[PDB]
């Protein structure tokens, strides 16, 4: 286990067939979780479960370029629960990131940042206890 926030290094960036597994437990009174796939200051893929946005639960995904947030992709399917252990898996595919939570497909996010080999850090933050952060090639 590690104390958030934590940066998982991704040397030489990501590549198709790379499967990243984040294990943790959501804190009892959680407001938000965030994964940030970074290319320097740019955020290629921000995955942001929000427990209480306008008294609703929503997943927000976005890209940050030149310090500006772009078009949000939103999803009401919300597999997380306060207090509960989770597994987030991010499969890097040629054209998108594929996200599954607790072995169930959640969403796909098309690559806006094209230089996968430059996406060299994964930031993990928010209202979680982080157990594990690792990757393998499938
Ligand atoms: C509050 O900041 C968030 C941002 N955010 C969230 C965090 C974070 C920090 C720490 C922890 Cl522990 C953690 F969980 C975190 F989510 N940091 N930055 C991010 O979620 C962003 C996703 O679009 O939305 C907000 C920023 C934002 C969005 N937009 C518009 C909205 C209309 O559409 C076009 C633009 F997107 N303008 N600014
Ligand atoms: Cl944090």
């Amino acid at each position: 286990p590690l104390i958030v926030p934590y940066n998982l290094p991704l040397p030489g960036g990501v590549v198709p067939r790379m499967l990243i597994t984040i294990l943790g437990t959501v804190k009892p009174n959680a407001n938000r979780i965030a994964l940030d796939f970074q290319r320097g200051n740019d955020v290629a893929f921000h995955f942001n479960p929000r427990f209480n946005e306008n008294n609703r639960r929503v997943i927000v995904c976005n890209t940050k370029l030149d310090n500006n947030w772009g078009r949000e992709e939103r999803q009401s399917v919300f597999p997380f629960e306060s207090g509960k252990p989770f597994k987030i898996q991010v499969l890097v595919e040629p054209d998108h990131f594929k996200v599954a939570v607790n072995d169930a497909h959640l969403l796909q996010y098309n690559h806006r940042v094209k230089k996968l080999n430059e996406i060299s850090k994964l930031g993990i933050s928010g209202d979680i206890d982080l157990t594990s952060a690792s990757y393998t090639m499938i």
